[PDB]
């Protein structure tokens, strides 16, 4: 009689005036449901967005459900017999387009990731019929895209495709990597071909047919780069030849998003097979019902016996017409022994430009890095991360100068706001290209007042304060320029060879404790004018050889009352309270003139107020006054 | 009669054989007309690009105007009686698609900006029927886009739309953000629906009606970030419940282009209104001459009574056929209870990489910055600005090391060629990323010659001449390495605790004026071999405690003829022209052997030319030779 | 009669049942050959990818040759004698879409680059009929695009076109930018027009015509910038006008991708002239067999005199059907006097973000640069070069300060991995924005193990090893802070004003050889406690002025047995083994008490173990102990 609308609100509540079903491997199904009803104003929103099915009398009397979700709907002007209720029926996955995200995945397999999305969604009606094992993707960020988009890209990359199973009350997103996950139609595993020239045969059969071949590229070369093995060559290449002429045009790519040549070949292969599947296509149109995408069936009756064979349907469509059933269907397929693949046509969220993030790591860490200077960050957009070393993977950082164990070293600290960019805008390839001072990260030299100051102030780690720093500052202030040097605790200046110091004006040197100055060879120095030395304690000179005290004018010695004068003319005056001159052997005293004693000739020698400890110390304390 | 025409080259001269028009709220209109004329060579260019209208014979003989500008035209097939001509009318706003530019706006509301654009255009034919106040865009820029594109984006951002309105001799852009901006045509306050089963009615009526339903998202989350207030959780969310199922899917975006979540909500509301408006669509077809886009009317006669409502036409189709006549129309409308916010369908130019900018400010300034180190810059593409502080807003800049009141920093100067990009390529979110040398701004150490020279050279400010600078110059030249420091002023070497200096060879030191040396505690010095000290003035030793002078081989003192020789063998020789040995108390002169006076045993010890002040001077000036 | 087939699988085996020819200047043709053949199972793959030829009978029996290659071949349900097949004939350039890569072209004219591609693919079937000279570009680059796309784009941007010639067995790509490479249409130098209203005039004439007009812009201003001539005003502008209302709408782009304003003007014209042309075009239809794209002929018979002009066919349509027959043609043209201009409609691969590369240069270099500090790099994506100084053009690099011969200067060396970005994503505008470390280019400080020593390392050049370098480090280690300097050779610290040193604790200086110092004024040295000085050799002080020695407590002189004690009470003890006191004039000795000689009251002063020599030497050796 007719195809009964086995749906919500009853079956007979809706009658199938006409249906246009559409199925495709690796894509969302779509069905036009021209359902009609005795209810002249059946509130459309009551089934809009809800699951429903349709029961098609298949071969053997079996039934094909056309289950999906009412994606869209519309009432249609009609007649007292019935009102039209057009509806677009589509599988759960279109719902994934209704939520966008900016979520980081880390070392997770594609199945893991996708299923996790499903777990997040609460999606259960799906099935894992993969045929190829998967590697965990060390980093994979969902970014400015819907879950649908994200997963779709993961799918095409991996050569994954889907088929959906129609069940009266549900519709299963079946994951498949190959024909082994597919099945023949119930009561229709094989079908005759009865060309249109025969009019019609009651057995479901095919009658329309088309075969076409196309020119394709000779090969695909991919390439990539891994800084951890920088000199390694990751270039790969898939070479395929076809029956057509000139099959010799190579394609090249970089980066291919892989670190092993085996992945390069796998993904090149997935892409190539998707392409190769297009080399020759088979089209069929019949009055068949059982067949659909993801089904395996054998054609028979076609003049070409190389067409009379089993096929895996890639594209399928259905036609139902019922006066208030007529039935047609058309296929687009590949041989049943093939593994369907799709090209990565899903758009890639391109990182349009720079985005900052907070440097993070372990909560008790401050310089969270590794041997490459890579760090973890917290992106401002990542509303789902842990703001720690698990918020992202390690990210390389630019330097002022960077070579083989030489160059600058400014390895980020936690809490810094840094600028992240992506290699060719690819969210999975971050790199730090800058650092920005902000309300927290404030400039060493208060701006704009100290805009003329430049250099660097550090901060001790771990746990150093803003006072605990080493620094260098060059004051540019015209007329008051200045080089400030600050060692927070130590200065080791190594001058491997010769050293030189020049001061245009005055030298102010001071040290809190002791100072040792040893000269490997000789030392010579001079003071242009007066050379004064104050000693708060004692003074001791030790020359192994000869020590010459040379001076023009008068050399003077004063120690309390001990006073000695050494005039340039040799008039040497010596005195104090007493004296004792002694020779263990002989002694001689002579004069050029007369020598007398106990005569009053010699007299006391004036100390000039010198040699007084109190005075000396006063000078010393003036030199070293208290702070 | 038929349809009346009113245009350049003659009103009656052209007869509208047929017309296919289209108007939409917030969008450009288009009228395709086929008119015929007794002029067998009607000059296309004399109406192409020109304003003109149609006087549609409304009820009562009133006329509905369809004024527009001939965007396109064509002499087409026709007859000797009336030659055929075709033309496409478009709005004055459409004309903006013919012009493009690169211009920055700063602190202007969208209404303000657009009206200024209108002033630039001379576009006086518009109305301001907006009820909401709009935020001044502190920075917003037109870049490589048409003026139309630019303002279209501004509108969509703020949700602004409009109603094209016509007058016999002009075309009006009725700017709108409110239902009250729209209105019914005279006699079209309530336009009836007279079923198609009636064929045609004498009263402008509708005969078609269609309603369609669509699944909408359920939540919209927007966010943004402010470095000036880094904890600035600018997250904001709009939510909506819909009649259908699956009315709960969340969306997320960041940055939302706002600094206040409330502004974000405006924007969120603009978007969610634009979105939810797609939930249900109402279509009508009739023979109605008056109601079109931006018009109000109550549907009167549709069998489904809850459709006999007042509607606002979102857009409309206009149809003419003429007997050489019937005017017909189709409406796209929303129920009076609904509002409208322009849908975000216009694309935006993206800054896919770095640009060159000039640091600017006051014309007499060298550093134009604020407390965040931000500066204003001038863009090469912004040919409208005067290369000054008004060229752009305060822009953030990457630095060597951001730190909280510490770090490595260098303040930018006016006239510098800098590397600038945008946050995520968004032209309204500028950020300075670096600096680069050029033909004028040459490297500190001229290349390629000075590739071995590295570090940095500053300049004094204001007035940093080539001489006025401080620098760090490191020489990596193999065999001629160096660590050179230049402090054009004072230099402060602070070492909080311990310091050390290692010199592989010789060390030279020279001070232009005096030297202060204050050893907090004890000083120990030594020279492995010889130590020479010269004094150009006087020397003054002042030791608080005991001052011991030891010489392993000989202590010698010479001041001219004053010569004292202390031989290690115990022989003490003292010579000069005279002596005065005196004890305040007693004294003893004893020998183990014989002591003879005027014996001839004592003589004058050779001074060796020492103590000759002139000789000494020779040595001093040897240390301090001219200049 | 008809169009005869000349092809693979046997010329007359295939019968042109229906052919849809499509031609256009500056665009690849397509001839859809619907053929029927006595071969009931004609191979598809043996036409596919192969050249095929047609011989369309013209007046006089002349055969208009067609030639192209099959991009697609399909088996169409047909009969025995006439089995249907469908072939897509494309021009050779179509095949260039089958290959894609990347590559840099330096100092290459576009004509040459084109020919390079031809040689690469063996595409000898072309004719160089270009008339304008083209710029030798220092840098063009193919990237992620087919060779076809690359060249097509490359041509569009320079105003280059490519035309075609159907030889019988070959199809020639007549490259040309001037109408001298056009021809009269095989003897149809003038083609009469017969109004369709006259009926189908029995001969090869036109039966249709359509002129159409459009509103155009009025001005295009482009601008660009060159840092090597940074004051450049490369801004260009070319203007147009049209018959319609004021064609005065300005356009503006920056950068316009040119370094020469003359070139910029041409580029403006490359866009503009086509835009100008967009104003008016003509469609023609007839059954004219010898006309087609690139043909120049006069239409003769269109009622409007203005249309009986010479026209250049821009594009064309052909339909050939055969009975075993009918022919029709239609075309898009411009007046022969109108200059054909190709718009830049091919997309340019956008550099979505940063790239990685390595600094390269001549093998004898370690640093390869120029007067701008630019470098050559080899790119990690550049899988098509040998990695040398010609692997790129000169590329700029960011710095910490870019001033006029001042600022920062870090120098990249050959072998360093670098970050390369492109201005606004423009593949022809590379710049280095950061240096990075990798497995080979390791970090100078161990990480995280030695992240506390912020700073830098270097290598002497040329030929400096890890032991030959200069380095700076800052220990930020909390509680172990330290500044450290390594001058591999000498060090020079210049302070032009006052220098100061403050060491909070202890300081240790060690000079490898000789130290020399001088004070340009007086000097005030002091210690707060003890001051000891050891001289391993001899010591000599030469004070040109008075030399006063002040000390409290006691002054001691020790040289072997020659020892003097100066007590603060003025008791002066001078003694040893012998003495010789001599006045060269008079001598006086007096006491206030009794002066006795050989009294026994004088004795040898205790040396205190000092003035020994060997012991003293040992002390010095303690001071300067062996390694």
């Amino acid at each position: 009689r007719l195809v009964q609308v086995d749906c919500p609100l009853g079956p007979d509540v809706l009658l199938l005036q006409r249906m246009e079903g559409r199925e495709e491997l690796g894509r969302l199904f779509a069905y036009e449901l021209h359902l009609v009803s005795e209810n002249p104003n059946l509130p459309l929103e009551q089934l809009l967005g809800k699951p429903m099915s349709l029961s098609l009398e298949l071969p053997g009397g079996s039934r094909r459900f056309f289950h999906g979700i009412v994606a869209r709907c519309s009432q249609v002007a009609g007649h007292g017999q019935f009102a039209g209720y057009q509806a677009t029926l589509r599988p759960w996955p279109w719902l994934l387009t209704r939520t966008s995200d900016c979520r980081i995945f880390q070392n997770q397999s594609v199945p893991e990731i996708i299923k996790q999305v499903f777990r997040n969604l609460g999606f259960s009606d799906f099935e894992d019929a993969l045929t190829r094992p998967y590697r965990e993707w060390e980093y994979c960020v969902q970014y400015r895209e819907t879950s649908f988009d994200f997963i779709s890209r993961l799918m095409e990359q991996e050569g994954i495709y889907y088929w959906f199973r129609h069940e009266q009350k549900r519709h299963i997103l079946v994951l498949s990597d190959a024909y082994g996950a597919h099945r023949s139609p119930g009561g229709y595993a094989s079908v005759p071909y009865y060309p249109p020239t025969l009019g019609h045969r009651e057995r479901d059969h095919f009658f329309d047919w088309q075969m076409a071949r196309e020119v394709q590229p000779g090969s695909l070369t991919l390439n990539d780069y891994d800084f951890q093995r920088p000199g390694a060559r990751l270039e790969v290449r898939s070479n395929i030849a076809r029956p057509h002429a000139a099959a010799d045009y190579p394609l090249y790519d970089y980066p291919g998003e892989y670190v092993q040549s085996q992945d390069g070949e796998q993904y090149a292969r997935n892409r190539i097979e998707a392409i190769q599947a297009q080399h020759e296509r088979v089209r069929l149109r019949g009055v068949v019902r059982g067949i659909g995408a993801g089904h395996l069936f054998r054609l028979s009756g076609y003049p070409r016996d190389d067409q009379n064979r089993e096929y895996l349907v890639v594209g399928a469509e259905y036609r139902v017409v019922q006066e208030l059933s007529q039935f047609e269907s058309e296929l687009d397929c590949i041989d049943a022994s093939q593994s369907f693949r799709l090209l990565p046509q899903t758009p890639v969220p391109v990182v349009r430009g720079p985005q900052t993030a907070v440097v993070v790591g372990p909560k008790g860490e401050e310089i969270w890095t590794d041997q490459y200077g890579r760090v973890k960050v917290h992106f401002h957009w990542d509303r789902h991360d842990q703001s720690n070393e698990n918020s992202s993977c390690w990210i390389r950082v630019s330097q002022a100068w960077a070579g083989k164990n030489w160059g600058s070293m400014q390895i980020p600290r936690i809490g810094q706001e840094v600028i992240v960019s992506f290699l060719e805008g690819d969210p999975d390839r971050p790199i730090i290209t800058g650092r920005v001072y902000n309300a927290e990260q404030t400039v060493p030299y208060e701006l704009p007042a100290n805009a003329t100051q430049s250099g660097m102030k550090s901060r001790s780690s771990k746990g150093g304060t803003p006072a605990n720093f080493n620094e260098i500052r060059m004051e540019d202030k015209k007329g008051a320029e200045q080089l400030y040097i600050h060692a927070e605790r130590n200065q080791d200046n190594l001058v491997e060879n010769d050293a030189s110091l020049s001061v245009g004006h005055d030298r102010n040197k001071s040290i809190g404790h002791d100072e040792l100055a040893r000269i490997g060879n000789n030392r010579t120095r001079a003071v242009k004018l007066n050379d004064t030395l104050l000693v708060g304690g004692a003074k001791s000179d030790s020359v192994t050889g000869t020590y010459l005290i040379e001076a023009g004018a008068q050399i003077r010695l004063v120690c309390g009352k001990s006073v000695v004068e050494f005039n340039a003319d040799g008039t040497i005056n010596i005195s104090g309270s007493a004296f004792n001159l002694y020779a263990s052997g002989n002694g001689n005293i002579d004069t050029g003139g007369r020598l007398d004693l106990n005569s009053g000739g010699a007299s006391e020698v004036d100390a000039k107020g010198k040699g007084v400890q109190g005075t000396i110390d006063g000078q010393v304390q003036a030199m070293f006054p208290p702070p």
